[PDB]
């Protein structure tokens, strides 16, 4: 598995942008991020914040990606799942594609 890691990941709040860096991959590829958060049972993401980023030449990647405390879910399939809200609850960005997955940051608005 290659790296994926952002600069804070505690505390967060939203419109709070940081910089995201993915590293390992390939020049040739371009892979979706975007903030999710599971609900004991399914899993809801952003559809608002669905961006696809491609690695450079080295197959390195860094970037200033914005989040939001709060967001509604929907399974990026196409279905809406509810609402969800860091304010108090858990949550954490991905990014990856279909055929390599970068990584798993845990985010935590405080
Ligand atoms: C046009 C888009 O619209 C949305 C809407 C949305 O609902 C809110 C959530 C997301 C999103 O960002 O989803 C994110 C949600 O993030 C996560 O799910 C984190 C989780 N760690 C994860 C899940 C996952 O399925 C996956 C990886 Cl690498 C990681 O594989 C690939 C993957 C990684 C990340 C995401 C989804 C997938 C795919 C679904 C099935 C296979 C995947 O492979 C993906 O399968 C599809 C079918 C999704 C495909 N499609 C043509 C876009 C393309 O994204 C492909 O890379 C997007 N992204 C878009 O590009």
């Amino acid at each position: 598995a290659p790296a994926f890691s952002v600069s804070p990941a505690s505390g967060l709040s939203d419109g709070q942008s940081v910089s995201v860096s993915v590293s390992g991959a390939a020049a040739g590829e371009t892979y979706y991020i975007a903030q999710c958060a599971p609900v004991g049972g399914q899993d809801a993401c952003n559809p608002a914040t669905a961006t696809s980023f491609t690695t450079d030449a080295s197959g390195a990647a860094s970037f200033s990606f914005v989040v939001r405390k709060s967001y509604t879910g929907s399974t990026p399939e196409g279905t809406p799942v509810g609402s969800v809200d860091c304010a108090t609850a858990a949550c954490n960005l991905g990014a990856g594609n279909s055929g390599l997955d970068l990584g798993h940051v845990a985010l935590t608005f405080g």
